[PDB]
């Protein structure tokens, strides 16, 4: 699915991505489009073999299983598939165990070079939430 801007700000505020370890609503929009343009079902194979998947990227060499990510870890216990469906419930959650790890939004490289800093309340201007 390709998500409309405020849709995705709802849906993303529903299941308790506001403030989540301190970033605002914003900054998880402002992600999503970079990393994916809003299409859940965006896919990008990496240099090392891993693949990122979804609307937020989410990547093979750590976070979900996809088969063919050889010596990787599946921190989500999630294959990869259900981070590119239409429900972003398996994303939500896969991101906050994410972004609690240490490097908070920094694991998110779109994140980190193109909203960070940034006035990433824009991200969320005229949405009814
Ligand atoms: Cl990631
Ligand atoms: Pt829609
Ligand atoms: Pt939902
Ligand atoms: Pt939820
Ligand atoms: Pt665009
Ligand atoms: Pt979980
Ligand atoms: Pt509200």
């Amino acid at each position: 699915k390709v998500f409309g801007r405020c849709e995705l700000a709802a849906a993303m505020k529903r299941h308790g991505l506001d403030n989540y370890r301190g970033y605002s609503l914003g900054n998880w929009v402002c992600a999503a489009k970079f990393e994916s343009n809003f299409n859940t079902q965006a896919t990008n194979r990496n240099t090392d073999g891993s693949t990122d998947y979804g609307i937020l990227q989410i990547n093979s060499r750590w976070w979900c299983n996809d088969g063919r990510t050889p010596g990787s870890r599946n921190l989500c216990n999630i294959p990869c598939s259900a981070l590119l469906s239409s429900d972003i419930t398996a994303s939500v959650n896969c991101a906050k165990k994410i972004v609690s790890d240490g490097n908070g939004m920094n694991a998110w490289v779109a994140w980190r070079n193109r909203c960070k800093g940034t006035d990433v309340q824009a991200w969320i201007r005229g949405c009814r939430l």
